[PDB]
DNA sequence: AGCCGAGC
DNA sequence: AGCCGAGC
């Protein structure tokens, strides 16, 4: 009484508590379902709570966090449940407004992982209730169809002894990650030797259905080598492939086209936020963003969190994207399906490793992904090396606009420096934040206290200005020169908190079979990307061999047919389908040479001919035709005599051209 | 002096210390106008300026109640800025010592609705503190983040400064926003449209209130107008027509999210307001339930509201999706679009002013809108009973009248005089001790009942012993318990009066533009019918017209594709190896024409592409017979045509449009 | 204690 | 004291 998202049993609080069930559903539309599913008379014995989604992982959480968190709360109210209290008896359970919880969610993954953590809710807490079968589930106008079927749809949960301890210990304990690592490298072994050759206790519903949620999350969670993106990621540029925009789009809009044309099955809010962070330009976000931002897609003054609505923000492809995901390699890609729908690849191929460029970030269950930036010129320049069979250079991470420095410490450990002067005995200056600091934080965090002072700090400055501009940084800050001398003596980058350790230890990527693998530098991940890709520039010449032979034999049999037919060799005047092709055959014109090769990668067909226009027949149609027919044979020739080698190295000169162009532009506005 | 409770409150570092007097409170329309203010005013900008965001438009304070004032927390949080209070008057430089802030700059858009705020701020201001806008309160901030910038930089030459001139300033603002002022907003903006007419026949620091009200509040009044009361012609106010005209050029054959349909309205047509009204518009086009739409013109594909929360149980027009019916083309057949006047913005080619129904859809639907100084409230009508009085009248019978009439209604709706109806629901006596309740009225809807009515039955003294709900989703089932007694006294008295089973309808202001775009006040239906009706036969006759002369043309096209082709089939004509300019000269010399489509178009060198883009197939046997049969055909069917009336053609869409109709409503039941 | 981001 | 709906 008093939470206004709850619909009360009638009966719950009474004599005939523990005969009645909390309906505990994923979001209030859920609970909108099952409230009209009960009907009248459910209302007795059924109340209805809804959940916000994800609720709080109480096992290791702080105390702090699990007494402010309002969704427990409200269970714990609603259900008259007490901490620390124990449930064994049956007098206890008098304490009690309702006798079983039953959880209700999406039949998906992301409400498997609901279910375990309601379930890992009350086993950390009250363990005794989950011997009495306190918990059961319901398995999905249409709804009071299910409720009239109520015994089909109801699962309930049976603990049957010290196996369902550990399984969901397993899942949500965060002393278990290597268990977690263990447990999802044995489930997708599996998975692969399987491809290529009522009640539920909680070690099954942990091991044979939250793990598939597990599964899934890494799966959308931890980019791939091949072309650095996330299934999502991967999603959105499918779309803009596909929509090839001139114009800008609304985010919001272009959203939704992702979902249709793409099959996206997630909310689309999370769709926005991706397209957001694949557009952001500034400081420390995308060293090559793909897509452009136009509108406030967020500074490095509020670290992108300044961002406004994706109803006022637009974007469209960068100039940049289809550059290093050149189109003519799609023919190479492998399409997936969702429901004979044909959607994005299982990866693009792009021309240099993007999974090094933006810095690819993920979290999984039990696998993290963090990788820096590292610059793009620099890395264009190691594959020319490799192209020509020397070794690569070796990298450190570079962010784009970065004025300050990066220094290796150690093997995949950095120290990142802002900027800092001394210009006279009472002033210093900071011209550069390190990267991912954000202005404003630094404002706060920093100065502030450095000012001000706090309960535990003395004040060290004595005033500050700040000349930033929308992309730069500049602080100007008075001290007396006792504190300034101080300051040098502990040093300047230091006191003023410019310095921050970067540390990639895991870089961790599914491979181009798929495979989850770990990475101990980004050389074997470029070495890795390199042997692909140019392998791909093989199947790209084959392909455009093949392609281009097929369209040299069309055009040789087009102008064949409008050379006899303007002679008089030939006429398809008043003269049948089926004579016509007859005769065609006869002659020794080909089926649609095209149409032919295209078919074979996986009657006769005259229509590319007989489909001309009667200006064909024209004196100048004739010998521009004829033109197009040598053009189209020297083009094979020429195509025949460059290697892999040189169609890649074309792609990266054209791509560094049109880098220097994009970024000098950049500098300009 | 300091204020603690306001988050989304900037408060000038100066206010409420000694220099309150020379700060500027700085009122946005809306919060992220608020950051581009506190973008523009920088570090400097700080101390004596505050910024604080508004939410929209403002309470109009003026005869509201004591209640809506004191609980309004825009106004709150405002006087508790500035620090006014209530009763008391600024007059004395002593009294302005209690304020934390000596002048007021109200920040919008520079489009009508900001006009609006701007007012309703005067207002507020006006109402309770005259003595406040005599000593210069009031400015404002127009616009035409690195413009912020510039724009705060040049702030003297965007600071416009309301001036007080006397008496004609108070009756400017007890014009705009006064209650009792309706009748002279009504002759306000008559003598505005009226003067504004004139003129499309033919070809400083400081503003008075009596200036803003006049010259630039009224811009808001009659785009209030004009968005929210609709068009005699074809019911649509002009947002809705948006719809309707991006939903036809997009002919989606599959459903979209009307979130996304929304996004793709603004984009093609042009919208310029904010895209949730015009998902909310487009969940009132395809909503279906009973006392809503007689014909929706779009699908409700989702929960797109029922008659238990009367449709405000709308799920999310994210969640939900839309796609046109298969009546609105036969309602608005696109080849009347030809005969339109298509609007334009800015060079793009946008959604007509008005579309022309086969029937008067503004009867069908119940056009509703609240204007200033004007509403509309039309009821549904039947829509084969208005069928069936345009078939009257194209016979030049009289038409019949025409009663309310809502699709699935089973109740009750009776004439007591011109435009006043009673609207009856359904109750019935089952046993002593038991009355069952099978309708409502139209537009009450269930949950409302149940609590307004019902509950106060149950409890409140008490009437009924007890109550049970049957409803599904489009229906209306409460049984009800009663002792004998209370039964016979409710049904001695009326049990429909009892139970509040009756509701009055009353439709005085029919009021509608013109098909010229005039706003008129029509006083029957039948009035609307015939105005309608004439403007529609007259369409038909402009249909017919361009029909005749767009077939024909097509027709000559025709003729010279086949004799060309019988031609080039019989050695009569050659086109082999010889130049295009050579080909050109020779097909006019034979008297070929220039296409003909396109010549007819253009009327309203020579083109011979029609001809030669034809593909070599046109020479075979069979391509041969098939363009003669075309041709032949095309001749036929403009000869067909021509021999029919407009009248004809209008009964041909209204057959086609009725079976369709038929079949529709069919499968709505069976589902 | 909190960020990073694709999800609820 | 509030609905209707196109707007902020
Ligand atoms: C209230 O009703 C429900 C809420 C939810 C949660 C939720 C829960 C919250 C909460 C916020 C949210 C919200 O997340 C926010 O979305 C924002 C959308 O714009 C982008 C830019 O930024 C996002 C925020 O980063 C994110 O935090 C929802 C978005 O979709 C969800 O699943 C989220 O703040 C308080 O608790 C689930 C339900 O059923 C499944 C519900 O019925
Ligand atoms: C908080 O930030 C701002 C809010 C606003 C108002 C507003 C104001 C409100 C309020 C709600 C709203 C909200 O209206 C609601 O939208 C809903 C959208 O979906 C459909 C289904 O139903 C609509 C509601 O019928 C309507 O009531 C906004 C939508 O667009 C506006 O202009 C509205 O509740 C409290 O006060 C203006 C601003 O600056 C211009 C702001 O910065
Ligand atoms: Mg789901
Ligand atoms: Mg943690
Ligand atoms: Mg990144
Ligand atoms: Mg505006
Ligand atoms: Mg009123
Ligand atoms: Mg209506």
């Amino acid at each position: 009484k008093g939470i206004p998202k709850l619909d009360d049993a009638n009966d719950a609080g009474g004599k005939h508590s523990l005969e009645c069930t909390l309906i505990l559903t994923e979001g209030d539309s859920a609970k909108s379902l099952a409230v009209s599913g009960l009907g009248v008379i459910g209302r007795d014995r059924y109340g209805v709570f809804p959940l916000r989604g994800k609720i709080l992982n109480v096992r290791e959480a702080s105390h702090k966090q699990i007494m402010e968190n309002a969704e427990i709360n409200n269970i714990i109210k609603i259900v008259g449940l007490q901490y620390k209290k124990s449930y064994d008896d049956a007098e206890s359970l008098k304490t009690l407004r309702y006798g079983k919880i039953m959880i209700m969610t999406d039949q998906d993954q992301d409400g498997s992982h609901i279910k375990g953590l309601l379930i890992n809710f009350i086993h950390h807490n009250w363990p005794s209730l989950l011997k009495h079968g306190f918990l059961e589930e319901f398995i999905t106008k249409e709804a009071k169809e299910y409720f009239a079927d109520m015994e089909r749809h109801r699962i309930l949960f049976r603990y049957a002894g010290p196996e369902d301890d550990a399984a969901i210990t397993l899942a949500f304990s965060k002393k278990k990650i290597d268990d977690r690592k263990e447990w999802l490298t044995n489930f997708m072994e599996d998975r692969r030797q399987r491809r290529l050759h009522k009640h539920l206790t909680y070690n099954d519903f942990i091991n044979k259905e939250l793990i598939l949620f597990s599964n899934s999350d890494n799966e959308r969670s931890i980019p791939s080598l091949v072309d650095g993106f996330k299934p999502g990621q991967r999603k959105v540029l499918f779309t803009c492939f596909k929509r090839n925009d001139k114009r800008e789009v609304k985010v919001a809009q272009l959203a939704g086209s992702v979902a249709e044309m793409s099959a996206y099955h997630h909310g689309e809010q999370a769709l926005m936020m991706t397209i957001v962070n694949l557009a952001q330009n500034f400081v420390g976000s995308n060293n090559i963003n793909l897509l452009q931002p136009i509108g406030q897609f967020g500074t490095r003054l509020h670290g992108g969190k300044d961002a406004a609505s994706p109803r006022y923000i637009f974007t469209m492809l960068s100039t940049l994207a289809r550059l290093l995901f050149p189109a003519v390699d799609d023919n190479l890609l492998k399409f997936l399906y969702d429901d004979n729908q044909r959607v994005e690849p299982e990866w693009y191929i792009p021309i240099i490793p993007m999974v090094l460029i933006n810095g690819a970030e993920g979290i999984g269950t039990g696998w993290a992904c963090k990788l820096p930036n590292y610059d793009a010129r620099e890395i264009v320049n190691n594959v020319r090396r490799m192209l020509d069979g020397l070794d690569p250079h070796p990298m450190l991470p570079n962010y784009k606009n970065f004025k300050g420095t990066i220094q290796e410490l150690g093997q995949n450990q950095y120290a990142v420096s802002g900027e800092i002067f001394v210009v006279d005995r009472n002033t210093v200056e900071i011209t550069e934040l390190p990267v991912r600091t954000w202005t404003q934080v630094y404002k706060e965090q920093v100065l502030e206290p450095m000012l001000n002072g706090t309960d535990k700090t003395p004040a060290l400055i004595s005033d500050y200005k700040e000349y930033h501009t929308d992309t730069t940084v500049k602080f100007v800050v008075k001290m007396t020169e006792e504190k300034l001398a101080q300051a040098e003596a502990a040093g300047l980058h230091k006191v003023f908190k410019l310095q921050t350790t970067l540390t990639c230890n895991s870089m961790v990527l599914f491979d181009h079979m798929g495979c989850l693998k770990k990475y101990e530098t980004v050389q074997d991940i470029l070495k890795e990307f390199f042997d692909l890709r140019l392998s791909y520039y093989g199947l790209r010449k084959e392909w455009l061999v093949g392609m281009l032979g097929a369209e040299s034999t069309k055009l040789n049999n087009q102008a064949r047919f409008i050379l006899e037919k303007i002679q008089g060799k030939i006429t398809i005047e008043n003269r049948s389908k089926k004579d016509l092709i007859q005769m065609l055959v006869q002659r020794g014109y080909e089926s649609d040479p095209v149409k032919a090769w295209k078919e074979a990668q996986e009657g006769p067909d005259f229509n590319y001919i007989l489909n001309m226009s009667l200006w064909s027949l024209t004196k100048e149609k004739v010998e521009e035709l004829i033109k197009q027919r040598d053009a189209k044979g020297r083009e094979v020739n020429d195509l025949k005599r460059k290697s892999p080698s040189d169609l890649w190295k074309e792609d990266l000169a054209a791509f560094v051209e049109e880098l220097d162009k994009v970024e000098s532009q950049e500098r300009e506005d």
